[PDB]
């Protein structure tokens, strides 16, 4: 009746995931070996929520991606796929094996883009990701990596819920 | 439940091929994957030394379709099948897809695609295996025409005795 979800993007932040998934429960922090983080425009299309490149991952030996594993009820599978834009070709559903800091291997559902053009994230998107990583105690080494991501030059506004989250941050 | 369904779109379209490492695989049905495009390539820039040409992959592309065979397999074969796809070497990633049978029924299947590759044409031998499986397993004749239309590379050397034998007959 449950599944595990590996979040590496804006769903790193508790308040963000709980927006559409209030019953999501923190499971653990984990590392996905031999994948690299990237930001981009699915189908060449710019996120009208984020106004910049959005998070994705691809296989790349020697690289790693840290994220948060969330536990979720199986009844939320369709909703979570909807959120990720599966039917509209935005992300594909994946299965990955991630490692906890104690070396336990965890099988999780996640998402990645299959057809995108690489593009820098907006300041607000980067900030939510930065806040999530910090909140959930991802390695300091990884946190600084996220801090050093070059954002695009968007100086406009995102949704009030998101903007309010950053203000409280 | 004991079993899972696996969607094959490459060399595992051929019964004799999939049976060589997965002898207990059973034909379930033919199905269509909507809004995906078939491609061939060198995963992580490496050319397959089994096939000596680009190997099969898929990516999200509105408008396009990929037809394939759904195989029913015991859940004890999961790790083996992941092993065959080179998941651990970063060749393919495990995906979940929803496919439609010719009668319009949606099926949830395990499959694979490449996340980091260079586009390169298949070897004549690879194309033959795929064409054979497509034909043997009753994929629509228009899709068979698409497959027959694939431009192969120029490889005319030796592939394994097991593969050459299958094509021969």
């Amino acid at each position: 009746e449950s599944f595990l979800y590996f979040a590496y993007g804006s769903n790193l932040l508790t308040e963000r995931i709980h927006l559409r998934n209030p019953s999501a429960a923190f499971f653990c922090v984990a590392r996905l070996q031999d994948f690299k983080l990237d930001f981009g425009n699915s189908q060449g299309k710019t996120s009208q929520t984020w106004h910049g490149g959005i998070a994705t991952i691809f296989q790349s030996p020697g690289d790693e991606v840290w994220g948060v594993v969330w536990k979720m009820n199986k009844s939320n599978l369709n909703s979570l796929d909807e959120q990720a834009g599966v039917k509209s070709g935005m992300y594909v559903v994946i299965e990955v094996k991630v490692a906890t800091q104690e070396g336990k291997e965890i099988t999780c559902r996640s998402y990645l883009m299959t057809n995108y053009e690489s593009a820098p994230p907006s300041p607000q998107y980067k900030k939510i990701i930065c806040m999530g990583a910090k909140e959930n105690g991802l390695p300091l080494e990884y946190q600084e990596k996220l801090k050093a991501i070059e954002p695009n030059d968007y100086t406009g506004k995102v949704s009030e819920e998101i903007e309010d989250i950053i203000k409280k941050g």
